[PDB]
């Protein structure tokens, strides 16, 4: 963005680290930063200290109606929307009544996650590129609508250069991964079979590297995973190790995620999973671990000793089948010993929770299990959605709060309707009654990418119809469903 | 009202086989749904009414549409009176210095049984026309997010005011009247009597007396008990005495919270639901809230009673109530058969509606239990809708979606991308909607909400009456200064 923006009037959430809120708050921003935020007599101070020419273009914006949050970093995303059809997707009955307990769920079909998790690569090289730019843009849009300005891939069924792509059109921040399994449990060899070379799987994340080094917006950084430590070597884990160090980056994985990982960790490789992350040198502050609840006591002080992090999905879990909240209470009780904790939506083949209904979630059940309303305190679900997600995703030195050096990444919500009255706490009637659809505004370094709850800078009707022509080719052509099971589908879709 | 035709949607009936149709069809008949099903079947019912009827028949296109049955929200609070004291509109912006208080860390069972017993003071400081004023907004609040038949489970408003705004609003309502007569002292070892069991019963059959004449069949009453640490054995045995001579259902609050039981066995000698079960209570009648606190003795009466369990897991954790996962209670005893419906509670400003509230029981029962279909999305549907009408003793008129019960259904838009391709719109629904995503709602065939607006009601005016309410029973009877309050409602955004 270019030129000096003043959002007044609204009550103005900040996630720094007073968790400081101004009521009749400001903030103003000088191209893509925020230059000054608090009381609107203190900002306005900063605007009349401004160089003249700066202040002459000034622009206003009225927010007195509203609600002004950070922009919300969701660390922990799959892009999935490729298996729209086929993933608990678009060719179930109407009818759940005959439904089954599946894969996530009853502790976790280790044999089928692992063969699911390890078919990836050959999926996404069965995409042509305008269907991997097709549906990573629609679904990346997705995410953005409902307020998600910083964008954390942890692993996609989709060409790592297409979200990129995609990413740098829709004007939202964007950490790129590559898929990464090189192990699948076969238990009909009693042993994992070691599908890949660790060295090409840490190649392909060197060519992704020198590719998003070229791009010159600052909006694209990346990160190395690896799917799960099922499908993950000893020679990938070290690795991944040496090149994080190397390149300085952050790293992410899905460990202690399902009640029968430990045991399949331990038939197939002889340990749990934290443990060989922790001789693999990965249990640090760089590590994010995703879901990360079925630790024992050792594997709680490993985490804890290196001020690792964990990304937590409580939105998403019960209808997963999964318990990495209660059956545990991991997660919560590492939150309590000063671990960071973040919140991520994870993500689905067809539109699921946002991080506005994470958010509420973690208020819920965190204060339901320990019988305290102050455990996660609205501030503190914001905060593990944007501040602590940034440093999570080791973006913090630009994201994840209003404060001045900042980038100006911020939400507007309307609080001017019956949900929002009399409540001097925005936020918290946001939490009870609103969601992903009533983000209003979104600004990302400056530039309104939705306004009113519509894109500004995309053609949506185009974004949905080239994803929809995208999932026929590729359901049709690489999943290989019949055209009579595909075709009703789609021609009952209301344009 | 004529014959109305609602096509081309996803129709969702909660009746016994929880029936779905896609592209499907309901045919209304004046009040009545004559018939539900797949378009083409409805489409001959059409062709087989009288002519005269057929002729005025008007077609609703639901094709970019769900419809669902209106949610009978059987466990409600009117409390919006005290929204500048309760958790409300006079706390600073900053939430940091929050503590826990009331129903939180197990529960101030003194604080709780005090509160309960200062209602009856404080409706009578109440106006008629502050009453109505204050009933009719918080009222309007429920039929905005799709409530169509609602229970009130003890108020601080008039009854016969709540009765007036449900008859104006055009929505179903079961009405009671506040009942306290013990309260929990600290300075004392046994509870204290504070009112004789038969003024308090005397108040319920006024009511049920004012409502008896009432032929829109939209006006119902339950007796219910506050909560049982302020209910003698005389209340209770003159619950019993009057929900059998007049045929009633029964509701209170029992096994809410952890340090219930103990303040029961010091102060009445005895755990609310055996307390209960002595009185007669516990049997088909019995509405519970949350009912959570159970031990095996107690599950096993409640089993044997065939008893209603009401629950309210959207609301749990912003109080500091543990009534899910403390326990596992409710989940375990939903399991083993027992009829769990699922309930918003309230406050005094608005909160999670029904919608959210089944959003909370799928995520929350199925992620316990770490299996998917424990609650399947048709199950919070039907928690929210039939059973909650069951617990009410009102499946007779509403709760479903089939030939001969009440036309009370709700339209929600599913042509926005969170509804895309998805063959099962309810599900989309609990992931990314709420109370503010319901557009129509009708009630014995009468449309009160369209696009999210009500048709035969000035919500600029609801709204600023129940704040000129607000502000006199706020400055005069709970004595806050004029000081505090105006400035509040200076920046109300009109
Ligand atoms: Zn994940
Ligand atoms: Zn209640």
């Amino acid at each position: 963005a270019m030129g000096a923006r003043l959002i007044t009037g609204g009550t103005v959430y900040t996630a720094d680290a007073q968790e400081s809120v101004h009521a009749r708050g400001a903030v103003l921003t000088v191209d893509d930063k925020v230059v000054a935020v608090g009381p609107a007599v203190e900002v306005e101070q900063a605007v009349q200290a401004l160089d003249p020419a700066v202040r002459a273009e000034l622009r206003r914006l009225d927010a007195s109606r509203m609600m002004v949050l950070p922009g919300f970093v969701n660390a922990h995303w799959h892009e999935m929307f490729a298996m729209g059809f086929t993933m608990r997707g678009a060719l179930r009955p109407p009818s759940d009544r005959a439904d089954q307990v599946a894969f996530m769920g009853g502790g976790g079909d280790m044999h089928q996650i692992s063969a699911t998790f390890d078919r990836f690569d050959g999926l996404i090289e069965a995409m042509t590129e305008d269907e991997a730019r097709a549906i990573a843009e629609y679904s990346m849009w997705i995410q953005l609508r409902g307020g998600v300005t910083t964008l954390g891939d942890m692993g996609s069924l989709n060409r790592p250069l297409a979200m990129v792509e995609a990413a740098r059109r829709l004007g939202m921040r964007f950490s790129a991964s590559t898929w990464a399994s090189d192990a699948v449990l076969a238990p009909d060899r009693s042993r994992f079979l070691r599908t890949r070379d660790a060295d090409t799987v840490l190649a392909s994340f060197e060519a992704l590297l020198g590719a998003v080094a070229a791009d010159p917006t600052g909006r694209i950084r990346c990160r190395p995973n690896v799917s799960y430590v099922t499908n993950m070597t000893d020679e990938l884990a070290r690795g991944m190790a040496e090149l994080v160090e190397r390149h300085d980056l952050p790293f992410a994985t899905h460990v202690g995620a399902l009640r029968n990982e430990a045991d399949a960790m331990r038939a197939y490789h002889g340990e749990t999973g934290v443990r060989r992350l922790a001789e693999a040198g990965l249990v640090d502050e760089r590590l994010m671990a995703g879901h990360s609840a079925f630790l024992d006591d050792q594997e709680q002080k490993l985490m804890l000793a290196g001020r690792a992090h964990i990304s937590h999905s409580p939105g998403k879990y019960g209808p997963s089948g999964e318990s990495a909240l209660t059956e545990t209470g991991v997660v919560p009780a590492l939150r309590r010993a000063g671990l960071d904790v973040s919140l991520s939506t994870d993500a689905a083949a067809l539109p699921g929770a946002g991080i506005a209904e994470t958010m509420r979630a973690a208020w819920q059940m965190y204060n339901e299990m320990s019988a305290d309303q102050t455990e996660v305190l609205p501030t503190d679900a914001l905060a593990m959605a944007t501040r602590i997600a940034a440093k999570g995703l080791r973006w913090d030195d630009a994201v994840g709060s209003l404060e001045p050096g900042k980038q100006a990444d911020l939400l507007l919500v309307r609080t001017d309707d019956w949900r929002y009255l009399l409540n001097p706490r925005p936020l918290e009637s946001f939490l009870w009654l609103a969601g992903s659809a009533d983000v209003d505004t979104v600004i990302v370094g400056g530039r309104t990418l939705v306004e009113g709850g519509r894109g500004v800078e995309v053609d949506e009707a185009a974004l949905r119809d080239r994803y929809l022509q995208a999932l026929r080719g590729f359901t049709t052509r690489a999943l290989r469903v019949p055209a009579e099971a595909v075709d009703p589908v789609l021609a009952e879709v209301a344009r």
